[PDB]
DNA sequence: TAATT
DNA sequence: TAATT
DNA sequence: TAATTAAT
DNA sequence: TAATTAAT
């Protein structure tokens, strides 16, 4: 289906631009490079206050 | 520790975006996300997929070849 | 770039 | 330590 | 003593 | 398109 494959290419194309918004947001919200954010992120997941402050978040993230 | 605070809300709101992405998947192609990801790996590695966009497929192969 | 200096 | 690397 | 993607 | 021990 080409009339539906054309839709599929756009759908993932936009959701790519959103992670870019996250990258821009992280840079302008924390004055940090976008990946050092993720370096300490998985470390703080394995801390009891992280699983107490927001359970579903750390649950999904630790699941990786 | 207030940086830790707003980071939690940040990933929380972008977790909701992932949730919005899941619902967008379920109501645009009538497809569960699991089979959606079961075919995504079978389509990105195609000659036509690489041809349409040079950066998209390259990022997809590079990042998963580094995470795994 | 990214903890490490 | 503290911008600078 | 339950849960959950994921496997087969 | 569901099932099921079994894994983590």
């Amino acid at each position: 289906l080409t009339r539906r494959e054309h839709d599929i290419l756009a759908f993932e194309r936009q959701w790519w631009k959103f992670a870019g918004v996250k990258e821009e947001a992280i840079k302008e919200l924390f004055s940090m490079s976008a990946t050092r954010y993720y370096q300490v992120l998985n470390a703080l997941v394995d801390r009891p206050e992280a699983l107490a402050a927001d359970p579903m978040l750390v649950k999904r993230l630790r699941r990786l």
